[PDB]
């Protein structure tokens, strides 16, 4: 099969910017360009831009390589990408907008953090890395500054940014390169030999600050600050610690163990008591949701990625408030995906909820219904729903399937604009050469009805709202 994913969606443009795109203000300012928040000058809607002024040849591959490690990953705790645009004197890197700005200021306005919201906090950062470093991708600059909140509102999302220091580690060696920022950077960085175990460094670093305010390694400027890192001994020793609990503090020994080894892993910090520590849902929204889910019949290729672009990339975070909340607690172990037990104990949570009887359960019956929504909703076949996945797809098709989103998509599509979607612009779509002879012939012989060899914005219609 032809995998369908998010990041495939994005692609090099050669539109000019300016001709759907403008400025509104400036978020942020780099060595690099600036990042300015701009609107599509048809559809009004928001997006931050990451513009790059050029100078040569060596600049544009290492881009490529953050722009093609962004597209891969899909989680929602990482930022989204739309879409690069490439001009004689600039790069342009259109993402989604966070408009809760970072979580710095957020630290230095509200000084102290209570243990509920460090640990949601903490908590999603952790899932967001854990499932890059299962992509065997290393953060490398992780602090509260590339970490941003989703909107104004009291307990946002939280998402991680900034991949440009980022990248593929192997197991099998280690790297070498000093990168990182003063206070959140890890012993070994500085010594020379370190894998992923940096970020979680990182990261341990990030919850002391957020519940006691202060950094746990300080000093009078930056030398010292590394000196004080590189030796690695902190304290829970000020005041305000007095009023966390213990087992807060035991996760944070475990993050900042000096040793690489005895530091524990993302995926095993996700699991410590302390990050479950919580203080609900509507049964009817969580009963659609389910129903909606469970009724999703898998497809032809090409409504299949028409879908999962409305759902990947035209969703905004608003719509998508009461989706996000049920993924996340149907996500017991946080890691960012669904599978196959988690799904199944939503169902069952849900039945819990009906009064329906547990014991009652046929265990091999439930299970054999979840491979099939699985089977089905598992866009690139990897064994796992990821969140864009799960939105496409438990959305209500006809709120998903807006008229503006639908034509959108189709336009898309339809990239010559010649007001038909060919089998060459969906191997486009794919990012592959051409479609397989056996996939398109399976499209036609369902959504063809002129019998033209080409899907028009009628039968496209049809396709999806069937
Ligand atoms: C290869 C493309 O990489 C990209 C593209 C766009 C980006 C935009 C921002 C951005 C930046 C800022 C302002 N920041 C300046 C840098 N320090 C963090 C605050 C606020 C944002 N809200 N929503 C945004 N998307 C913001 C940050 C990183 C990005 C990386
Ligand atoms: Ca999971
Ligand atoms: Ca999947
Ligand atoms: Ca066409
Ligand atoms: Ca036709």
């Amino acid at each position: 099969k032809l995998a369908a994913t998010p990041g495939m969606f994005v692609q090099h443009s050669t539109a000019a910017f300016s001709d759907r795109y403008k400025g509104q203000r400036v978020l942020g300012k780099g060595s690099f360009g600036e990042v300015i928040l701009c609107k599509d000058k048809v559809t009004g809607q928001e997006y931050a831009v990451k513009v790059i002024s050029k100078r040569q040849k060596t600049d544009k591959e290492l881009l490529l390589k953050e722009v093609e490690l962004l597209k891969k990953l899909d989680h929602p705790n990482i930022m989204k990408l739309y879409e690069f645009f490439e001009d004689k004197g600039y790069f342009y890197l259109v993402t989604e907008v966070y408009t809760g700005g970072e979580l710095f200021d957020e630290i230095i306005s509200r000084k102290r953090f209570s243990e509920v919201d460090a640990a949601r906090i903490i908590r999603q950062v952790l899932s967001g890395i854990t499932y890059m470093h299962k992509n065997k991708i290393v953060h490398r600059d992780l602090k509260p500054e590339n970490l941003l909140l989703e909107n104004k509102r009291k307990d946002a999302n939280i998402r991680i940014i900034d991949f440009g220091l980022s990248t593929h580690f192997e197991s099998t060696k280690k790297m070498k390169d000093k990168i990182g920022t003063a206070y959140y950077i890890a012993p070994e960085v500085l010594h020379g030999t370190y894998d992923e175990k940096c970020d979680v460094w990182s990261t341990g670093v990030i919850l002391y600050i957020l519940l006691s305010g202060c950094p746990p390694f300080n000093g009078a400027n930056e030398f010292d600050i590394l000196k004080k890192v590189e030796k690695g001994k902190f304290t829970f020793d000020l005041p305000q610690w007095k009023k966390v609990s213990e087992p807060a503090k035991d996760l944070i020994r475990k993050m900042l163990a000096y040793v690489p080894t005895m530091r524990i892993s993302a995926r095993d910090a996700l699991e410590h008591e302390w990050l479950k520590t919580t203080d609900s849902i509507d049964v009817p929204s969580l009963e659609s949701t389910i129903l909606n889910i469970r009724q999703f019949q898998g497809t032809q290729k090409l409504a299949a990625a028409a879908l999962l672009y409305m759902g990947s990339k035209l969703t905004t975070n608003e719509e998508t408030v009461e989706l996000n909340k049920i993924f996340q607690r149907m996500d017991k172990n946080g890691d960012g995906q669904l599978d196959k037990q988690e799904l199944m104990e939503g169902y069952v949570e849900l039945m819990k909820l009906k009064g329906e009887d547990v014991s009652a359960l046929d265990q091999s019956a439930i299970e054999f219904e979840v491979e099939q929504v699985l089977d089905a909703v598992d866009f690139d076949k990897n064994g796992f729903i990821e969140y864009s996945e799960f939105v496409t797809v438990a959305m209500d098709r006809k709120t998903l399937l807006s008229r503006q989103r639908l034509e959108r998509a189709f336009g898309m599509f339809d990239a010559d604009g010649s007001g038909k979607i060919s089998s060459s612009e969906l191997a486009t779509i794919f990012g592959v050469s051409e479609v397989d002879s056996e996939t398109w012939r399976r499209v036609l012989a369902e959504v063809d009805r002129n019998n033209d060899g080409e899907v028009d914005f009628e039968e496209f219609r049809q396709m999806l709202l069937k």
